[PDB]
């Protein structure tokens, strides 16, 4: 098991931009900040998005698109170095009543977007090729 | 894009008490305690529970209720200020295996619930009506 | 309502085994570190999984068993004391696209999952059977 151990201090409450991508938006604000490492969370709802499950066999990603409106029902996820820059690993439900999405999130547009923000102090994980799961895990 | 900082230092755990809301305890804890600025996040489950969708073109909710037990299969979400005082903006998936909700939480009756409040210490945001989404986001 | 106060100063991200148990690593983890009281949060895959809810009048679980490979879409808890030792309480939402199911998390076969640890400093809460629940809640 790899352990990676952090100190916190800082928090950022931050009100997205509506048009735009919801994890674009998360990387400038990161990059702005110099945040290699955090905890995100985030609710609210968007116009549209792009969400995707992996197939464990295959080793590679399989992706839904939804271009109707739905709430962010849940959002979580984080932050770490993957080629030399602040990269958003984030998981998400969106939906409305019993009509519920899940995934991998890829991009989504922003209606309204309050995101939690928890950066990490200490050394920030880098994301390399793993052979047993086809993802890009936690090296060192 | 609207960035508010803070500083993290105490945290809270807490049992609600059974039959009561849970939006109406946690705000009482908040007031008790005059946090107006957090995250939250809990898990349980609940005897009953109001939720519903935010239409972005007739800019409204739309509300369903639920009087069947559910478990609290995701709950997140911040404290912030309207009206002067700590408001909650919380989203919610309730359900029991395949049976799944989710969506704004408007209240719901509390069987057994843990709360995980993170104060926020910094310039709580304030919620103002935006015209853009008929919604009230945060502006300072 | 029963309150636990807490400070928060460290931070962890884990990088769990494949093929191990979820519930299982983290509390290895756990107990390694000392850790009696924490918020979790993570996201990732699992390759199986067992979870289940609580019939809220029988006042008993109801397990529910998943041989198949599913995106961990959410999963949050808390860590406290029961039997004196690290104990978690997790819930997740576990699937892909529109197949989503949730509750009560009682194991689940990790097949890449990146787990966000906040260990809260203060008197862990205990659990302790509560009749009207029929749980083991939090008492001091
Ligand atoms: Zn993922
Ligand atoms: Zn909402
Ligand atoms: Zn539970």
């Amino acid at each position: 098991m790899k352990v990676f151990e952090f100190e916190v201090g800082k928090g950022f409450l931050l009100r997205l931009d509506y048009g735009k991508d919801l994890v674009r938006q998360i990387e400038e604000f990161l990059e702005e900040k110099g945040i290699h490492a955090a905890h995100i969370s985030a609710i609210g709802a968007v116009r549209s998005a792009v969400i995707g499950y992996y197939d464990q066999e295959k080793k590679e990603y399989v992706k839904k698109e939804l271009m109707e409106p739905l709430e962010i029902l849940s959002l979580s996820g984080n932050v770490s170095m993957k080629d030399s820059k602040p990269f958003c690993h984030i998981h998400v439900l969106l939906g409305k009543d019993g009509e519920v999405y899940g995934g991998h999130l890829f991009s989504a547009e922003v209606f309204a977007c309050e995101v939690f923000v928890l950066p990490l102090s200490g050394e920030a994980p880098e994301r390399a090729f793993d052979e047993q799961t086809g993802l890009f895990l936690w090296l060192e």
